[PDB]
């Protein structure tokens, strides 16, 4: 699924990510548009053999299980796949445990050389909400 800005914004905040950890939304709907366009199916390689899945592209050296990661840890316990689904739930639910790990948002590069430091709250213009 392809979603679009303001029907994203209010999945997430839905689902308890507006000022979790003290990141307000616009930061996760920022994220969201430069990690995968906000496509829930988008998938990237690493060059060290992990592979990044999802609207969020959490990565499979630390926090999924994809079978093909050797050596790798499965921190937020799912199969990789399960993050690709239409329904973000599992997507958030990881997001949660990835942001509290020590480094926020910084775990997300786009975040950090796109929209760490930008007018986040623009994301969220205009959306009911
Ligand atoms: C969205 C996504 O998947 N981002 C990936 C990053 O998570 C990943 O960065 C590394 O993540 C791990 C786990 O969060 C970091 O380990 C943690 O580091 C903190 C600070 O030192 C420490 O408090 C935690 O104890 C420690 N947890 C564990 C289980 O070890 C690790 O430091 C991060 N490494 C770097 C260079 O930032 C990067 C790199 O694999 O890939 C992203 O895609
Ligand atoms: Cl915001
Ligand atoms: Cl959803
Ligand atoms: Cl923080
Ligand atoms: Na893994």
């Amino acid at each position: 699924k392809v979603f679009g800005r303001c029907e994203l914004a209010a999945a997430m905040k839905r689902h308890g990510l507006d000022n979790y950890r003290g990141y307000s939304l616009g930061n996760w709907v920022c994220a969201a548009k430069f990690e995968s366009n906000f496509n829930t199916q988008a998938t990237n390689r690493n060059t060290d053999g992990s592979t990044d899945y999802g609207i969020l592209q959490i990565n499979s050296r630390w926090w999924c299980n994809d079978g093909r990661t050797p050596g790798s840890r499965n921190l937020c316990n799912i199969p990789c796949s399960a993050l690709l689904s239409s329904d973000i739930t599992a997507s958030v639910n990881c997001a949660k445990k990835i942001v509290s790990d020590g480094n926020g948002m910084n775990a997300w590069v786009a975040w950090r050389n796109r929209c760490k430091g930008t007018d986040v709250q623009a994301w969220i213009r205009g959306c009911r909400l």
